[PDB]
């Protein structure tokens, strides 16, 4: 069909979704996220084998992440259940087709977890990636955090999150995050060919395995108590002062000062 924030394209049985939010740098706004969900929903058809997420060629930034302004004021949980990021990720995961991420430019925060949540990840030799909840003082959620612990080692993810610094593709590759890393000029082709090949295969097989794999990576559980406990700390980081100072600094585009409360 036709979407406002997105741009779908079919090549054989390969669908390619292109982000069209250049004005907000492809920040994760509900509006955007919603369209992305409509476009996927739409593409859930027998004729479609493999999907592909991408940012317009030339892009300097894949996605800047969550839209701060859209962040909570400090009344509820930002990272709620029905929060845009939660939905698309759950969605992407339970999606019966393979979803490749062709990355161009930089990825930030929520983007990283989003593309992390996909099945494959091909990237330009130049992209960079960085997890940044700490730069603003955000107490992510458990699930969000989990989805980042399925490829790279703990120490690595810890380093990622902790310093909130950006890593290069080459590194992100070496640590087992991305599948491949190509030269810009070759990025599209490469990704395409792969999607075509994968689409030569038994769609029904793929759907089940991807579901088994999903069912497995979630096989991490804990008691009632333990959840509320972390949830409590979560709440407490919200109502924090360092918190507020976190947004501000940014909005005021000034370097923040964390106190410890
Ligand atoms: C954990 C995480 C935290 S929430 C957010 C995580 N996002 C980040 O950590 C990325 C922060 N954004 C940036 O580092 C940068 O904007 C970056 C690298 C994308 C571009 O640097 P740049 O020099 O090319 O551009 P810039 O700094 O001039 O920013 C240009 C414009 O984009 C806006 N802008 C950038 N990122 C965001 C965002 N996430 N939400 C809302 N507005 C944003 C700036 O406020 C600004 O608007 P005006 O100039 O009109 O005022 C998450 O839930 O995702």
């Amino acid at each position: 069909m036709s979407y406002q924030y997105v741009n779908v394209v079919t090549i054989n049985k390969v669908a390619v979704i292109e982000f069209n939010y250049g004005r907000k740098l492809n920040a994760l706004s509900k509006v955007f996220i919603d369209d992305l969900m409509q476009a996927l929903s739409d593409l859930n058809r027998p004729e479609i084998r493999c999907i592909i997420l991408r940012a317009p060629s030339g892009s300097k930034v894949f996605s800047a992440g969550h839209d701060i302004h859209e962040l909570p004021s400090g009344g509820r949980d930002p990272l709620s259940y029905d929060d845009p990021l939660r939905q698309i990720t759950r969605m992407i995961q339970k999606f019966p087709k393979p979803i490749i991420s062709m990355v161009e430019g930089s990825v930030w925060g929520g983007a990283f977890e989003m593309i992390m949540s996909s099945d494959l990840i091909i990237a330009a030799s130049t992209s960079t990636f960085s997890m940044t909840p700490v730069n603003l003082g955000v107490p992510y959620n458990l699930v969000g955090i989990h989805n980042l612990t399925r490829d790279a080692g703990f120490h690595i993810v810890k380093e990622l999150i902790f310093t909130a610094s950006p890593i290069t593709a080459q590194r992100a590759l070496a640590v087992g995050i991305l599948n491949h890393v190509v030269e810009v000029e070759e990025l599209e082709d490469f990704t395409l060919q792969m999607a075509h090949h994968i689409s030569e295969k038994a769609p029904l097989a793929i759907a089940v395995i991807k579901e088994e794999l999903r069912v497995l990576g979630e096989a991490h559980t804990m008691n009632s108590d333990e959840f509320e406990r972390i949830q409590g700390m979560r709440r407490a980081v919200y109502d924090s002062e360092d918190y507020q100072e976190g947004m501000n600094a940014f909005l005021e585009k000034r370097k923040p000062n964390f106190v410890g409360h």
